[PDB]
């Protein structure tokens, strides 16, 4: 499944860690995103699984690194990092326009996944990468915190692509507040007491009347009431 030689690689800087992360080589050409290692054996299959998983907004491998421990997966290298930290850095230089279009490269991958029937199962904006021209790629999306669940997530591990949606939600707000963490400074049972009363992220001050209202779309307390991803694509469409 796409072996590289440890030989095959340059390593030149961390660039970060999780899972420890190098700016790197492959065969002295391509700049790599270098991913060192859960067990040995679920690391691998998460690339596997992204290998045949073929969408413009999500991230793709050159190969996986094994033989030598530690093991590692072969990125691409992704041109302004991951998408938390870029809104973080660049916050008060973005337009309105701009986090649309982030929060829509997003859907375009997810609605991808969702007719694949893949379910990412830790969507934020942590989890998400920038390349050339601000295009989002949806990363770590092979995997077989509680501020991204859904209710049925945090209390009965009932994982879909609606649940998905819940965290696409999340992800619109950490967009549209240009990196805020949700819920600050508040415990795992304090978010959790808190959205069982019916409170909801705020909405923040980029967000028009119409985002917020699918972010809480996106919120609905039943998975069911909530839109797919192929129904959000197009309603975020429309507000552009
Ligand atoms: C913006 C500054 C810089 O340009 C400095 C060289 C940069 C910084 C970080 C990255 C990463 C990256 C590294 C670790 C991450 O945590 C998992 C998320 C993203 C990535 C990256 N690109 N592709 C992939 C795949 C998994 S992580 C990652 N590219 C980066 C580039």
């Amino acid at each position: 499944g796409s072996v590289i030689d440890p030989s095959e690689l340059t390593f030149v800087q961390e660039i970060g860690s999780g899972g420890l992360v190098h700016l790197g080589y492959w065969l002295n050409k391509d700049k790599v995103a270098i991913k060192t290692i859960m067990s040995e054996e679920d690391f691998i299959e998460e690339a596997e699984v992204m290998m045949k998983l073929s969408h413009p907004k999500l991230v793709q491998l050159y190969g996986v690194c094994l033989e030598q421990a530690p093991i590692c997966l072969v990125f691409e290298f992704m041109e302004h990092g991951c998408l938390s930290d870029y809104l973080r850095t660049q916050r008060g230089l973005f337009a309105a326009e701009t986090l649309l279009g982030m929060c829509l490269d997003v859907c375009e991958g997810m609605a991808y996944l969702e007719e694949a029937c893949v379910i990412h199962r830790d969507l934020a904006a942590r989890n998400c990468l920038v390349g050339e021209n601000q295009v989002i790629k949806v990363s770590d999306f092979g995997m077989t915190p509680v501020k991204w669940a859904s209710p049925e997530v945090f209390s009965f591990s009932r994982y879909s692509s609606k649940s998905d949606v819940w965290s696409f939600g999340v992800l619109m707000w950490e967009v549209f507040s240009e990196g805020k963490i949700p819920y600050e400074n508040r415990s795992n049972s304090e978010v959790v007491e808190d959205i069982s009363t019916g409170f909801r992220l705020y909405k923040p001050r980029l967000a028009s009347t119409h985002v917020y209202q699918i972010m809480n779309h996106c919120w609905k307390e039943r998975p069911e009431d909530r839109p797919a991803f192929s129904r959000l694509l197009r309603q975020l469409a429309e507000i552009a």
